[PDB]
């Protein structure tokens, strides 16, 4: 069992509190913003709304086009590797990979937070935009990024040389599916949009209405492949959204049609000119 209590990571204060009604439930706060939440022996159970929206959009794209039996899933970052333990649980034959900044966040992950054994679900402790950058080709099936959860995306993971990063490391036809937390003006969104766009010939997203509509910050999750996304009036896209219509906050899937007049007129985003200073 986790102990209830404050703990000091490397990069972030790590807050563990005890569901008051679910046996066994456990909330995981990081910089004082709930990060996951899990129930122990339940690695199917979801709290966090765009968890539950990746799980829909990959598993329905999985399920259509991939071989679940050699499944390769690297996640950049992972708020206590709880996606990386739901896929590993639903596709009990994948290698989930987790690429974690803080060894302090890998070390409470491996020891309390209900994970199978490597290579099912395996940590790497090191930045993950160096991790992109040195992907192989047709290394890994599926990138989930979930870099920083609750806070707008660092520049360097929205920019047109970090996809084309994710896309060399992808298998031919492979899916890229990213967490992008935006207030309503949604520039951000659309400009890492704009940039997938120029890396991936087919595109497609899962949105928080509210947000959408201006009302709040939310999440978007954006999804690339060179893979055809499906359309909006499809048997599988209706079955997407039964799914995204049983949580918490009912959200909608949105077709490359919709999704490329969504981001119409934004701009790529490029990684910045050099700033190291030598001694």
């Amino acid at each position: 069992t986790p102990i209830a209590g404050t703990y000091e990571g490397e990069y972030s204060v790590i807050e563990l509190e005890a569901d008051s009604y679910t046996t066994d439930g456990w909330l995981i706060s990081i910089n004082g913003v709930p990060s996951s939440h899990i129930v122990l022996g339940q690695p199917q159970a979801l709290e966090f709304e765009y968890m539950r929206w990746i799980a829909t959009g990959a598993r329905a794209f999985i399920d259509a086009h991939q071989d679940a039996s050699k499944l390769r899933i690297t996640h950049l970052g992972g708020g206590a590797c709880t996606m990386a333990r739901y896929f590993a649980d639903v596709y009990p034959q994948s290698r989930n990979t987790v690429v974690e900044l803080d060894a302090e966040l890998a070390r409470l992950s491996r020891e309390w937070f209900d994970i199978p054994r490597a290579p099912r679900v395996k940590i790497r402790v090191d930045d993950a935009r160096m991790v992109a950058e040195s992907f192989t080709p047709a290394s890994r099936d599926v990138i989930i990024r979930d870099v920083f959860a609750g806070a707008i995306t660092p520049q360097n993971f929205t920019t047109v040389e970090f996809f084309e990063h994710c896309h060399r490391g992808l298998a031919p036809g492979g899916l890229y599916v990213a967490n992008c937390g935006d207030h309503s003006d949604l520039r951000g969104a659309k400009s890492e949009l704009a940039g997938m766009m120029e890396v991936f010939e087919h595109v497609a997203v899962i949105a928080d209405p509210p947000m959408l509509k201006g009302r709040r910050y939310g999440n978007i999750i954006l999804m690339g492949s060179d893979t055809e996304f499906f359309s909006s009036n499809s048997t599988e896209a209706s079955a997407i959204t039964r799914e995204l219509l049983g949580g918490g906050v009912p959200a909608q899937y949105k077709d490359e049609s919709w999704v490329r007049k969504f981001a119409s007129g934004a701009q790529a985003r490029h990684d910045g000119v050099s700033t190291l200073q030598m001694p």
